[PDB]
């Protein structure tokens, strides 16, 4: 009768976030947190548990290493290399790619037997590594994909028709990054058709584009305003944690293996995915329009390309 | 009917993790934030926004300025001055009351007629100075005090007797800051007498020593880890918020106004305090014993003399 | 700086749900109840207050009168009359209107100036009178609507494709009642077109039309097997409640003036609308295909009807 | 990976609204509930079902049989039989331990391997009947006990000094029923005396006596009133419920077995321990006055003859 524990390997901004929102949301009783850089782990395991008298129910906090990952049921990945100059974006893939071979390498020799879920860019590719890697079946391995960028595309519509966030559905699918696409033929608040919406507004078509690229360019803007972003992507990741530990059947957009699904195969990418306590129980394959049908296979093929570079 | 309205002035570190715990938390609909360092607010702003289609009811967050108190319900202060070389405590004292002097004057003149809490160091000086300053009553301005010692205390003890923080009740009060002190008189499990079971161990009486120690010069030891210390102000602010828009009528530390109290007048300070939605409803006065009247008193008297400098 | 208050009128089986949801939920801290049967108030009163030692945050339950809504943030009225045997609709719609027009006088005698929200059947006609009767703006006074009949749809839906509730977006509006209506043309999991997807499976037709009678029917099949129905209203109340409270700008289907939308006028119909701290701020006019355009101004016309009689 | 799912035997007051209760908490994802009255089952589960799309996270409410124990996590018995007339206590807790040698029989015959948490009355009694009766380790069977008595004392007290009842600590302790007692040597407000501090009120001793009959008497108040108890109830066995499913080490008191502590043996009955995803870890021992040593051998002394019987 063991309870729930996650481990967060990658202690940076993300992850540091991440373990703060599960210290507020109390999803999971137990949060180990392993970086190399140990003084920070350390000096964050404090401040975090200091936070834990006022957590809605008990949550312990403590530093570890991979053998804590045994009995793990949630391994956190943020940990990570940022491209250097002169480095193409092979060269950042397969820089990664290394990175992740040892800590995925070192996670299973611990007999962990649980679920990852990877939030280091670039996360298609990286989930879709962690995947081969590991061994485990597709459901147990979930990238965060576009987790963030469709809350990022419901904020900015939420703004535009000034409604909650919460009564806003829209998704953002494919690659987390260049390569994504906004789903304009769903996007809706209770039934109102939003791009349709727009387009009746002066300027209409300007608005719809700049509501997209705000959304496709939302880590460069703050990047470029305060030097990191992390809230946003913590925020999501707490929000997948919730839907496996509270076994929710939630539909939610995450990097997933594609073996068919929207004539793809062999390729992790961003869509809707059945999320539950045994990791994505399947795809949810949603119909498209033609601009969406030629842009999302434009994703895939690039990811799949980069892949096969690699 | 309007909403519940925070407005932050300050994002450093500490503001901008309360403003994270906001988000995740969802005690209030609206948060401004007021910084002179429009960029990182820019750049947070943002990074917040992209979280709250995830929180569980709708937050909104928005940069802003003074004049966008005028119909706030809890301003939040952050924002000051750290100690410099050569700076006596005095001149610390000295530079953060000109800071708070500008503060508090320009949000009074927006017409703003809510709470104040602070949080800036050192806080109970600082709180004294708000009050003061804004003319409003006593219960409408409170500092965080002991909010995050007294949490630091019970995770310490949930720790040496391996139970939930949430079922430790134990509180530090007196200043926030080297003069504070321990309620080893109360400090209880469901009644098991902590201190006296402590002493029962072996060197248990270095334990109780430890426990104390480690909850006084927490910060220290966070700071020489990791370089600041955050997440445990920002939850124990996050704490006094929901006390207040949930009208609890919630006994926490907190620094608060005495008028008689534990013999003591003219001065604020870390107290047990009944807090609701109209702030400090009134200070708590608990049995002290010997050892803790003393101290109590010494820590008055030391933020007394301080003040009196100034 | 006053606290948020919620005064329950009517104490049945609805109303003590409701009450005990918001010890659950501590959307409030303050709730009052007031019911004609003092003797089931005083003990729901206290076994509620037992309960609130684990409500998340504080919430203190009361017996009161109606003097005590002259502060009162929200009045919520689940008390009414059935229909009798050799009663007509408008007989029912008639003693009602007598009980409300006293309910709403002794509350705003109180100097009571929040925000009703009626539960009491038949909603949408009374919703309407408590609208006339207080001389309230429309945005504060909200009726449930189909609160409970949306959910009821997403529930079963969600059970025809397998998912989480929370990830169905469907509705029903109209009246509360025996013409309310499907809005297939908007229902959906995260775009997959439900109707669609439900035609296309073996008798799929009528599995299409058997979610909407077990819809529609729902309150009919819960009485024969249990008597009553309350916690599916209950919740759906508290929902509601949280919307106002929580200030949220969130888009519910509630009962709601019409002063042109959907080319309707003064009626009070269960519509997509956005709630926050100030009740009602719009209600949301959504594409409806014809054959929902059609029900729906049947819905509308079947309300007005009974109403000018 | 198997989510949580509590089955509820026993579909009254009480456990109708614990059942509520689960789908405002979201405590588990998955409920299951068994009764005879299988027309009452299919009615709440229909009327909880259409609250569920209001629940913060998933939660699926079903009508079960005992088959469906096989994978649960959590077992909650609420089922029973009361006292009627010319039928000592004796002859109460024989015809409940037959129910229950039935009811246990048939949720371990199913594969069942979770934990038990026993709520008819006399609950001290039939949790230890239950721990016997399932061959499972005393940490994996835990009685409701004082769970709901501690609530009232600590609603009371809130009352009598104006604070949050989440800011009072107090505590019920021994039989869940006429032994019961309460430990003023600790009840206290952040360190405040409480008892201490009545006693220089006028008539002081009146009040603190009054305090505690109210606690002691509050079911035969609430059943005079409207004529069963419930929404307390539901409430403790939803907060053990949370203590076992976020694995959380929360002191509650609940009826667990002694084997030493507080110099007792052999006996279920309402202690302090800690609960957490395994049951109960350990009963806490904490000290007890002269005169709370002597009503607590008392109680205990009370169920050990009864059972001996």
């Amino acid at each position: 009768f063991k309870g729930n524990k996650v481990v967060l390997i990658g202690n940076g901004a993300v992850g540091s976030s991440y373990a703060f929102s599960l210290v507020n949301q109390s999803i999971v009783d137990e949060l180990v947190i392993i970086d190399l850089d140990t003084e920070k782990v350390r000096g964050d395991v404090m401040d975090l548990k200091h936070a834990t008298p006022y957590s809605p129910t008990t949550v312990r906090v403590k530093a570890g290493e991979y053998s804590d990952c045994h009995d793990a049921d949630l391994v956190v990945i943020c940990a990570g290399a940022a491209q250097k100059p002169g480095e193409t974006r092979l060269d950042l893939v397969s820089k990664n790619l290394k990175i992740f071979k040892s800590i995925v390498g070192e996670v299973m020799a611990s007999k962990f037997d649980g679920i990852f879920l990877v939030a280091t860019n670039p996360v298609d590719i990286l989930a879709y590594a962690t995947w081969k890697f590991s061994g485990l079946p597709k459901e147990r391995v979930i990238g965060s994909g576009t987790i963030l960028d469709s809350a990022r595309f419901r904020l900015l519509l939420s703004e535009a028709f000034d409604v909650a966030p919460r009564s806003v559905d829209a998704q953002i699918i494919g690659e987390h990054g260049d390569t994504e696409l906004p789903v304009w033929s769903h996007a809706n608040i209770a039934g109102q058709p939003l791009k349709t919406l727009l387009e009746q507004r002066p300027e209409g078509k300007a608005q719809i584009e700049q509501i997209f690229v705000q959304t496709r360019d939302a880590a460069y803007d703050i990047i470029q305003a305060k030097g990191a972003t992390y809230y946003g992507v913590a925020m999501g990741l707490a929000r997948i944690t919730e839907a496996i530990f509270r076994n929710e059947d939630a539909v939610l957009t995450v990097s997933a293996l594609l073996e068919g699904e929207y004539e793809e195969e062999d390729v992790y990418i961003g869509v809707p995915a059945v999320i539950n306590r045994n990791g994505i129980r399947n795809v949810v394959e949603i119909p498209l329009n033609d601009e969406e049908q030629s842009k999302f296979a434009h994703s895939a093929k690039t990811l799949k390309d980069i892949m096969a570079e690699a």
